């Protein structure tokens, strides 16, 4: 044994690096998660296989099938996502649930995330809109460069708080620690780092760890949060949802998809406005065009914004923060001529896909014309893929952009940033497992005439 799936990509005929014993193919990702899949696109052509461990992951590419795993498996074959660590009683979160269970929840928070309540929400965020630019406007004054996901991921936690459960606070390193420690303690999984490269290679730890109730979501921060939301939940996102412990699972998860994940975007965005300070410049007079001096932006405001739109699409196709999409294949099926066995992981590189010379030109380039309806919809989906596609999408990915427009609208309607000393040019980013820029992104602010 130790080597069990691997006689797979060889008797079905589809090409591949070649595993070794226990590993598999692990090793390549000793440069990260996007450039092995880049490196594998190019070398094994439209589709191929990999073992992580003796997990078997095919890469499929061909829009054609892609459609197929992510619209045509409401059930019907694909509808889990990778099973990893032990999760504990988040077993229960949206994104972890599998089958029937998952379709429930699924259906069941949809109307939280509906337009109009979400035109409802926009006056809250609006709100730490306005304090994101009166903490920005201290690093101004005292002229020093600023780091850009400490105001941002300020600015993240403070509308993850007040959004989730109306726990109003002024995060940004102000009362920053408060009820702040845990919710700031909520980070993506490097999946690449030692504790869950591990499991990858031996699954059978899972079961282990389980029964010693060490969870991958540490029970410090889900209990200090299991237990704030059952206060204020005898006091009265939480007021909509308002099992009663299932809740819980589902406002956690929420600020671990949105947290660290939005400002991680907006500090990309930010810095492609440095040597781009010409995209900027355009950004800044249709901001000024909408809203007059200094205008209060409105959640119609923000959607009637061709530019603001295209840099932020931009920015999203070199940086798809989760480099990778995958389903599991619940049972044996073909799907478009291929045929794929139960339980191989159906991999989509996102990231690959979105820096590929096949539907784009000069892909390393950020140039937001790419969006303008004329180059707009000339783009296939299944290609440019952000939130992924079909039923189990980012269930919250119009919030997401609200949020992150509304962030931008306040902070370049009263700033300009542009690039200092340790300000790295081009970019680099770093050989783990979550798409970052390795050394931190720093650029000097200055108020625009204030
Ligand atoms: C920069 C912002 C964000 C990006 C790029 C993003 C991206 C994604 C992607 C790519 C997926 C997987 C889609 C798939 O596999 O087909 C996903 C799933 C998910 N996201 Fe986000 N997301 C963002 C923000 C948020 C926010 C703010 C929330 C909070 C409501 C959220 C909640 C979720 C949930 C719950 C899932 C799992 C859905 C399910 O399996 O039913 N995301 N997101």
């Amino acid at each position: 044994y130790g080597t069990h799936s691997h006689g797979l990509f060889k008797k079905l005929g589809i090409p591949g690096p070649t595993p070794l014993p226990f590993l598999g193919n692990i090793l390549s990702y000793h440069k990260g998660f996007c450039m092995f899949d880049m490196e594998c696109h190019k070398k094994y052509g439209k589709v191929w296989g990999f073992y992580d461990g003796q997990q078997p992951v095919l890469a499929i590419t061909d829009p054609d099938m892609i459609k197929t795993v992510l619209v045509k498996e409401c059930y019907s074959v694909f509808t889990n996502r990778r099973p990893f660590g032990p999760v504990g009683f988040m077993k229960s979160a949206i994104s972890i649930a599998e089958d029937e269970e998952w379709k429930r929840l699924r259906s069941l928070l949809s109307p939280t995330f509906t337009s109009g309540k979400l035109k409802e929400m926009v006056p809250i965020i609006a709100q730490y809109g306005d304090v994101l630019v009166r903490n920005l406007r201290r690093e101004a004054e005292t002229g020093k460069p600023v780091t850009l996901k400490d105001v941002f991921g300020a600015y993240s936690m403070d509308v993850i708080t007040s959004t989730s459960f109306g726990v109003n606070i002024d995060s940004l390193n102000n009362p920053q620690d408060p009820f702040v420690e845990n919710t700031k303690k909520l980070l993506r999984f490097d999946f690449l780092d030692p504790f869950f490269l591990s499991i990858t290679v031996f699954p059978f730890l899972i079961p282990i760890l389980e029964v010693l109730n060490i969870c991958v979501f540490p029970r410090e921060v889900t209990n200090f949060l299991r237990k704030s939301v059952k206060r204020m939940k005898e006091s009265r996102f939480l007021q909509l949802m308002i099992s009663d412990l299932e809740l819980v699972a589902q406002s956690i998860i929420f600020i671990f998809a949105g947290y660290e994940t939005t400002s991680s975007v907006l500090s990309f965005i930010m810095y492609e406005l440095a040597t781009h300070p010409d995209v900027q410049q355009k950004l800044q007079e249709e901001i000024d065009a909408v809203l007059p001096n200094k205008a209060p932006p409105t959640y119609d405001t923000v959607l009637q914004m061709e530019y603001l739109d295209m840099v932020v699409n931009e920015t999203l196709r070199l940086f798809p923060i989760a480099m990778r999409l995958e389903r599991v294949c619940k049972k044996d099926v073909e799907i478009n001529g291929m045929f794929i066995p139960k339980g191989v992981v159906v991999m989509i590189p996102s990231y690959a896909l979105h820096r590929d010379p096949k539907y784009w030109t000069e892909p390393e380039k950020f140039l937001p014309e790419r969006f303008s309806k004329k180059n707009k919809d000339n783009i296939d989906p299944y290609i440019y893929t952000p939130f992924g596609s079909g039923p189990r999408n980012c269930i919250g990915m119009r919030f997401a952009l609200m949020n992150m427009k509304l962030a931008l609208i306040r902070v370049l309607q009263n700033f300009s940033f542009k690039p200092c000393k340790e300000t790295q040019i081009p970019l680099k980013l770093s050989l783990g497992g979550l798409l970052q820029p390795e050394k931190p992104v720093v650029l000097k602010v200055e108020s625009r005439d204030g």
